[PDB]
């Protein structure tokens, strides 16, 4: 066949029903993760491609960057509370990864103020119960599929993604066959 179980995606031995359709999973901690958000656009290269009536989750995971790890995804929880996710996700990735300024919770704000929410908002936020909830979502969606290592994409609970068998020649080309890639499995 062209797509191959093992191949540009393998199958999870262990099904989550009721799972998002097309579930993302990254960490501001992870390189590979970086390289998707800017310089690849994976997650925007996906939706472009995607049917109509499906929708796309992304969600921070706790097993990279320890405390300051955590506070990350507490924090992503505030910007989808928020739906303020297109306005944060490059200015953290770059706080962590490139300028290395953030190194503390009171860091993770500095970003939200920069990007212009309210302090006042930022913190009834971070410390609201629709916030909680939302870091549960996080965490049981990542046990849900046993998940040690990011970036990860999950199709309808049962297909994974596999970028390791893809060529990297060509970044663009990399991409769309990722694209095509959920696609197909969308379809399944």
């Amino acid at each position: 066949a062209q797509y191959e179980d093992g191949k540009q995606y393998t199958t999870l031995e262990k099904p989550v029903a009721g799972a998002p359709q097309v579930l993302e999973f990254f960490s501001f901690f992870c390189p590979h993760c970086y390289q998707f958000e800017e310089v690849l656009h994976i997650s925007d290269n996906v939706k472009k491609k995607l049917p109509e009536g499906v929708k796309m989750t992304k969600y921070h995971v706790n097993f990279m960057g320890g405390d300051l790890g955590k506070d990350l995804t507490q924090a992503w929880a505030v910007a989808m509370a928020l739906g303020v996710e297109d306005k944060v996700t490059v200015p953290l990735f770059e706080g962590v990864q490139k300028t290395q300024t953030i190194r503390s919770a009171s860091d993770i704000r500095d970003v939200f103020i920069n990007a212009g929410i309210k302090g006042e908002e930022y913190d009834a936020a971070w410390n609201s119960f629709v916030v909680k909830s939302l870091v549960a979502q996080q965490e049981k969606a990542a046990a849900d599929v046993q998940l040690r290592g990011v970036p990860a994409m999950f199709v309808n609970g049962k297909y994974q993604l596999n970028p390791q068998g893809m060529d990297t020649s060509n970044m663009d080309v990399f991409v769309q066959q990722y694209a095509d890639t959920v696609k197909y499995l969308s379809e399944k």
